This record gives structure tokens, sequence and C-alpha cells, in this order.
């Protein structure tokens, strides 16, 4: 009829689905800030595993330890673009990499809530945790077109041509909430950070280059919504969404890393 909910039980939880993003590698001109140079790393359609397990010590807090990964190597893109002359807007230099291998891309997640307002359909708290999250890929292959199109070309096929990886940690705060009637269970979260910290590392295998940036105290927003049905007292089957915004050798003016990211997952919950 409802779900059974003691104190002191716990829930695992296991889904399965997709994940989607893009990431922008980012160098500017650290005097004027003029943006010189930017990639775009996209994630298509990346398989992932979700896992997560909850523990209520207390009917008004509940401690949580969560995470996905990519099952294996995904889909992804990369475009790279120049902008070598300040006296045009446009940019100068563009190159395709339609073959770009996503490597791997995982998450974890430990945090706390603490439940504020709590009744019989509602339930509403903060929560603070840390998280991170990291993603790697390999571009290969590809076109170029330089100096507004006047070089073009092709990267020989299948050969890597940048490899680059973001790892983005950060301690966050937020809001939660819950929605049950029946045998339905919405719930969502709203995550906040100015405490992000961001690295990247990127292999320019055919210039014989690798570059690392560094970056502190940059903001990040989230969300975390999901929908789901108890198919007996202790068992829920649900669907989750998921959505993940970190904002903006190589150091301060002159680096720029973020990511936007998106998950839709389905599964099933268990409590004990």
């Amino acid at each position: 009829l409802i779900p059974n909910i003691s104190p002191d039980s716990f829930t695992v939880a296991a889904s399965t689905g997709m994940l989607s993003g893009k990431s922008h590698e980012m160098l500017y001109d650290a005097e004027t800030g003029r943006k010189i140079s930017q990639l775009d790393w996209k994630i298509k359609n990346v398989a992932i595993l979700k896992g997560d397990i909850s523990w209520d010590p207390y009917s008004f807090l509940t401690l949580n330890a969560r995470g996905w990964t990519s099952l294996a190597s995904g889909s992804g893109n990369m475009d790279d673009y120049d902008w070598m002359n300040e006296n045009q807007s446009e940019w100068t230099d563009h190159s395709s990499h339609p073959a770009t291998n996503v490597n791997h891309a995982n998450e974890y997640d430990l945090n706390v809530k603490g439940w504020l307002l709590q009744d019989e359909n509602y339930k509403a708290g903060i929560t603070a945790g840390y998280q991170e999250t990291r993603f790697s890929w390999t571009a290969t292959g590809g076109s170029y077109s330089y100096n507004n199109g006047a070089y073009t070309g092709n990267f020989p096929k299948g050969v890597r041509v940048i490899g680059y990886n973001q790892r983005f940690s950060m301690p966050y705060i937020g809001l939660a909430g819950q929605y049950r009637i029946n045998d339905f269970e919405l719930n969502a979260l709203f995550k906040f950070s100015d405490w992000v910290r961001a690295h990247d590392n990127d292999e320019h295998y055919m210039r014989d280059l690798t570059f690392r940036e560094k970056t502190s105290g940059s903001r990040y927003y989230g969300t975390v919504i999901n929908a789901g049905y108890y198919v007996t007292p202790n068992a829920k089957v649900f669907a989750e969404f998921t959505y993940s915004k970190y904002d903006e050798s190589i150091g301060g003016d002159a680096a720029g890393i973020s990511n936007k990211n998106y998950t839709v997952t389905a599964g099933l919950q268990y409590r004990f």
C-alpha cells in the first residue's frame, strides 16, 4: 500500500542509462582577456551504470554515497578553434574530429541530508557533501582549416591527435525535497558550489606538447530528479534525470575549464 520505511534502515539502488554533455578547454590572453583557443569536447551517448547507497541513522539525517561510471569507451566529438588574429572576431582556425572517443567518465558524491520539514507527503531539507567528476577523451584523425580557410587538410585516419582529461572536485551545499502519495515518489535535489577545483591535462601528440591547467573557486550548479513507483513496499522502480554545470603550464587568467552534462537512467531501489 505505502512504502515500508523503518528507522536505521538503508537503501541500495542501481540504474543504467546514458551520459551526454560538452566540455570546453580554454586558452585566454592573460593581458587582454581575449579568447585565443577553445576546444569543445562532446560526449554523445555513453552507456553508464549508477549506484546509490543511503542510510538513515536518524529520522532527520541521511548519509549517502553515490556514483556512476561509463561501462566502456563511448562516442564523442571534438572541435578545436583558434583566434590567431586580434583584429578579427571570427576564429582563424578550426579543426574537426568526429572520430573522438570518450575513454571514460565517472563521478562519486558523498553527502549528508538534514531533513528540516517532514510530514506524510513532503520532505524538505538541506544537503552538503563532496563530489568529484572525471572525463577522458581521445580525438583521432579529422580535418583542419587554418588561416581563414587557406590551409586545409586531413589528419591520418585512426591516429591519435589530442588526448584530454578533466577532473572537477568540490564541496557543495544544496536543497533536497521529496513528495510521496500512495506508491509514487518524486525526489528533487538542487546543488551549488563556489569552491570547484578543476584540473585538466591535454596531450597534443603530433606537437610533442603536454598542457596542464588548474583553476580554483569556480561555480557549479546541479540537479537530481527521480520519479518512481514502489512495486512493493520495499522496492522502487524509477527513472532519474541529472544535470550538472561546471562554469569556467597554464594558470590564472589564461585558463578556462568547464563542463555541462546530464544523465538519464532507470533502475531499482531496495530498502533494507
